[PDB]
């Protein structure tokens, strides 16, 4: 059952913005948005699709564990921390496209795909290049399609080992206090019209589990800060998260 | 295994009205520190940060299926009203619900929890007393060396449980975690027998270095419970480990 609360747009129009929050509370197997019809819209997945890839990288043996070295390959990119040797937790942590899209290469495009259809991950279509179709090819999810993953995800359902999940889902920390436990991923769509900021992941609680995807829209990237903090005024609404 | 002394962090247990010690281990330098080197090797009962090679038995042995497994509250009120419920893996964790752990240990058995302790090499590997108890009043006895010795084996999966049994223990353990450091620590508290102490057992997280600690302090009094994360914290921004606030 999904539930409508327009209130959540006090929060986007505070931050100068447009967008959808969506949240799945576990417990009660309940879906809330702002936006029923843009909690709908499918767009690029960008850097959140860091999770499939990671999953699919790691069942193939493309990467062994989350501590494999993958070497900097010498080319300076504008962005400093992309500069530099990474393993799976910093290439999560710094979104290093150029690590990920050499695990794409290894893992090429007929079992990208077929496994990719497997998780039934948004339009499961790949078309473009096998190292940039997330970022400008075919690809497409929408926030509730990525609550349906990433609850999978959460309780070890995806057609993968089991070890590669509870991987992933290491790789996905982003915060944890005495309160809760975030476990997420960014993402930022710029080649292709509309330019859109994606945080997509779950709050962990002592007794509940709050999966959660947001997407804006982004014409600069100086607003990328927004993604974590328009959902966490949502989730301080809801008395998620304390203040 | 070379060590090296800092009397310097002193300072943080007399500012405090404190006395114990504070024991590093930079992975990338394979080189320890300390404060004081004798009490760094002075054995303790480990207390509730026994619940760390207690979990990882009970998930080796199936007696815990997994991390979401209910073990529902006896109907006995405690005096610790966080142990008065139902509880997973994770949160008996988080609460140090000792009478889910209790639980655990006699489905183990005195038999196969003292053959898991000497593959573990944990201690002196004496279960000696209650195997509902050892660990609070019995006779086991690890030293802060000894922690970090345990920990490094369990950081890097080489003890002699599964790999998803040591995966799944180091995910209980998560504490804290940001965008500088990710802290997988158990404290402990001590008070059967004397000496009283409190224990904070773990690591440190950085993007290109892992930092193992190992601290106990005297504990006469609860009140000083919160010093055991304080004083830890304030050597790891001594020696810049973990920011001030940043
Ligand atoms: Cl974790």
């Amino acid at each position: 059952e999904w539930q409508e609360n327009k209130s959540w747009n006090a929060h986007f129009t505070e931050h100068k913005s447009q967008g959808v929050v969506v949240l799945w509370n576990e417990n009660k197997q309940q879906g809330f948005t702002n936006n029923l019809k843009r909690a709908n819209q499918a767009f690029l997945p960008a850097s959140t699709f860091k999770i499939p890839n990671s999953l699919i990288a790691l069942d193939l043996g493309v990467v062994k564990d989350e501590h494999q070295v993958f070497k900097w390959d010498g080319q300076t990119r504008d962005i400093a921390a992309w500069n530099r040797d990474h393993d799976l937790i910093t290439a999560m942590k710094y979104s290093v496209v150029p690590v990920y899209q050499e695990f794409a290469r290894q893992i090429g495009e007929a079992r990208m795909s077929k496994m990719l259809h497997a998780f039934d991950y948004g339009n499961e279509d790949i078309s473009g290049n096998v190292d940039s179709f997330w970022l400008d090819g075919g690809i497409r999810i929408s926030a509730t399609q990525q609550i349906a993953f990433l609850r999978k995800l959460y309780h070890n359902k995806l057609h993968v080992s089991e070890r590669s999940q509870r991987i992933v889902k290491q790789a996905m920390l982003t915060e944890a206090n005495g309160d809760y436990i975030i476990r997420a991923k960014t993402g930022y769509s710029t080649s292709i019209e509309p330019k859109i900021g994606w945080w997509v992941g779950w709050v962990e609680l002592d007794d509940n589990v709050w999966f959660f995807a947001m997407n804006m829209d982004m014409p600069t990237s100086d607003g990328l800060g927004l993604r974590q903090a328009i959902t966490k005024e949502v989730l301080k609404q809801e008395k998620i998260i304390p203040l």
